[PDB]
């Protein structure tokens, strides 16, 4: 159904989110190590 | 409304992802291109 399946989405799309974030700041932390030696 | 709601949300989730993917893939260029030389 249309609910079943906004809130199905929901979730997907907000563990999705949740890594990106988490992997982002990983990303920018090795960066931002290097840039000072 | 929930329905509202649902949709709504989606709109904002699926412009925030299409964002991270984009930015993500700048930053491993920029990071790839250092492993280089």
């Amino acid at each position: 159904e249309k609910t079943n399946l906004e809130i199905i989405i929901l979730v997907g799309t907000a563990v999705i989110a949740m890594f990106f974030w988490l992997l982002l700041v990983i990303i920018l932390r090795t960066v931002k190590r290097a840039n000072g030696g």
